[PDB]
């Protein structure tokens, strides 16, 4: 069958506070969260890394993740997910799927990867990505030149509807992105027989969302995977 | 001058474990905080809070905030605020704008409330609620069975934007909603010369979205307004 490899990007120069990607959240360094899920799903052929940097690639190691290392060509703030990923497909034939994973969502448990690899497995869909319903309202945003004036994208404001009066909307929340080699190698990091998977709003808030690194460590203690119990 | 309100709506139903509006967050109950910045701001020619239950009608006067019980039809779980908010300016002629505001946002600040006020007396709004900027693409749901699709409504999939390659999107944070009478009167909040107030990200934090009550605590600890 195909080779679906687990891929978490994790250069070294990161926003903010340097070396973010191996801080310790929780008394585990970042990368450690998201690769724990990734190998207890018992999914993947291998768990990969791609880093620029020797203590990522250490920590990587410690988790029982494979390294990749690369140049900080694709490590800089103007390059793209796609970039990096090309760049590690670039090296390993034998992958045939990645299932490229951010980091930044530390709230990953096992079990969302395994239904994903099962849709891709049994409904042989060819790219599955992470969702989350939300329920908020949108307004326009008023042009340049100015001219002052906002209109409700969504609602009708003569009638506002409480949460639980209506579905949200679906918003990607960076969780996991899973493709086949041929649309990566096409420019797509989502297409061909599309699906976007539904996860819950406690595994859905972002690091940089948070803002807070501490109220984040708050949420992955009360949301998090700490592997088997 | 004309009359600005400032309103806190606050049943005791709180859709699961009732008097969350009084509920204790990071050691002061709910609607301390919203009432804390109302006051602080100095802005308002009085400050409300509309209630169906005695122990937030006692909090809310603890934070020397004016207290209007309200009747059970507008306390529901059903009941909108516009049905609230038209339920008490029918005991206030004497308003002329509302400044709607949220317990369930305790991250407010006087210095918003000050700017919101003001726009209303230059750029003279009819109505400005509070909005936040996000940058998340959106992604079609499934729906009339068969082998459905998602599909982009926000991006191009061959093509997705970086931070920078675009500007997010205005949601509303729940923060406030200021309208003048002849708005509300006429069933609206928004509506006029209507006007958004983009507030900082760490302001912007629901309660329900937060979902962990203590999170919030921590929330609040760190950009919360103590008053003062
Ligand atoms: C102005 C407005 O429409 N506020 C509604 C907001 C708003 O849509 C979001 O904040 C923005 O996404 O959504 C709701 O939010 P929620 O139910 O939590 O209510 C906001 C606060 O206002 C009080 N309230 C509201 C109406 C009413 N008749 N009496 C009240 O006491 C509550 O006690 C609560 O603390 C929701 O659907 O869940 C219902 C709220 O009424």
């Amino acid at each position: 069958p195909p080779h679906l490899a687990a891929l978490v990007l994790a250069r070294g120069g990161s926003k903010g506070i340097p070396l973010k990607n191996i801080k310790r959240l929780a008394g585990v360094p970042l990368i450690g969260w998201v690769l724990r899920a990734a190998l207890d799903a018992g999914v993947f052929q291998s768990v990969w890394v791609s880093t620029d940097h020797d203590e990522i690639e250490n920590v990587a190691k410690q988790f029982g993740a494979q390294v990749h290392r690369r140049s900080s060509e694709t490590s800089k703030d103007s390059s793209t997910s796609l970039d990096a990923i090309v760049e590690f497909l670039n090296y390993h034939n034998e992958v045939d799927i990645v299932g490229n994973i951010q980091a930044t969502s530390p709230c990953l448990h096992p079990t969302d990867l395994q239904k994903v690899a099962e849709m891709i497995r049994e409904e042989g869909y060819d790219s599955v990505f992470s969702v989350v319903r939300r329920h908020q309202f949108r307004w326009s945003e008023i042009q340049k030149g100015v001219r002052e004036v906002t209109e409700p994208l969504n609602l009708n404001p003569a009638k506002r509807p409480r949460r639980q009066d209506w579905d949200g909307e679906l918003y990607e929340n960076g969780s996991f992105y899973f493709a086949k080699r041929h649309l990566i190698e096409m420019g797509y990091l989502q297409g061909g027989k599309m699906a976007y998977y539904e996860m819950r709003a406690e595994h859905s808030v972002d690091i940089d969302v948070d803002i807070d690194w501490p109220i984040a460590e708050q949420r992955v203690l009360r949301f998090g995977y700490f592997g088997k119990e």
